[PDB]
């Protein structure tokens, strides 16, 4: 069920595809980042398509629209990492066994491209060049974290295995969000930029 | 679309069944147990019946069986869990987040046994207040395998120069396994639990 703004992958299961500047995808996904990312420089936008991380997500969204019954669950966010990061993130996804966990031990993903763009996040490489995922997350229900969580905490303590789905910073106005399983985020977009 | 001989469950996404004595389906499990843990009795056998967590493992291992070539990808193993950790297992599966640290360890990941004896010990399977002991048949897809070491949080790569083409899993011995370990969620569908004791 791979999605029809995928471009062919000639019966391949992984491919990172160059956007074409000015054409409209590329244009959607400039503007997110530039709203608060104007004083950086993108080099490129890649399409990430990895049809089986994509099945794993799609597989994870089904369930959390079943269990949650209806609700949007899915946010578009980002998430700076250095270079050496990169192909494994295009290949695997987001791993809470990699990665400061101060709302828990999970993957954390920012609202504004501003957070993902400081260097303790996206590291500028020895050219300068930075690195950022825009993701789908799937962050359904969420709740304040706090450090040490290992999942999120339960929706009523009387029933402890009906989870949050994900926790943030903030209820009232989130800006970040962190998830503590595997197929919660699809790194669909990665961008290459300088400050 | 969940397997045709699982219970209905009426629209319901989990369910535990208890299995009877004589019927094959017990007496298999029963027999793998009683291999090697031919001193315990078991108190009862339960089928898992979580679809969320069935169709997330089902993906991984039609997944795992096309990147692979005709492998025997899937084992049935064994693991030893305290009482306090099984209504998170039925519900959730394995966690590599809440995994001890195994006596010998090949790695930081979740471990399942290929002899119920190594689970049946009293530091995987604690005995509760009622000395019961608890131990899962599970599911896992083992896939393509090495001997694991203590510092991997992932499987290691097949080949130094691809970082990111991994091995399944990893073993404490390829040429005689006796347990494997896995890093990634849905990997392991937690198929029956075991309850039995001295
Ligand atoms: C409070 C703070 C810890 O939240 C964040 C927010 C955004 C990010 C991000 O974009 N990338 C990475 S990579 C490791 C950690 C983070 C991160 C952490």
């Amino acid at each position: 069920n791979l999605p029809e703004h995928w471009t062919d992958m000639n019966h391949q299961l992984f491919c990172m595809v160059q956007l074409e500047p000015g054409q409209s995808e590329y244009n959607t996904i400039k503007d997110k980042f530039t709203r608060t990312c104007s004083s950086y420089a993108i080099e490129k936008i890649e399409r990430i398509q990895n049809a089986f991380l994509w099945q794993s997500y799609q597989v994870k969204k089904r369930q959390m629209d079943i269990k949650n019954d209806h609700k949007n669950n899915e946010r578009l966010l980002f998430h700076g990492t250095d270079a050496d990061s990169v192909p494994y993130v295009n290949q695997h996804g987001f791993n809470r066994s990699c990665a400061a966990v101060s709302y828990g031990k999970g993957t954390y993903f920012a609202v504004d491209a501003s957070y993902s763009a400081k260097d303790t996040y996206s590291k500028p490489d020895s050219n300068g060049r930075k690195h950022m995922y825009v993701v789908r997350v799937l962050t359904g229900v969420f709740t304040k974290g706090r450090a040490g969580l290992v999942t999120p905490p339960p929706k009523n303590p009387h029933n402890p295995t009906d989870l949050f789905d994900s926790v943030t910073n903030n209820t009232r106005s989130p800006k970040l969000f962190v998830v503590f399983f595997d197929n919660q985020a699809y790194p669909e977009y990665l961008i290459t930029f300088t400050a």
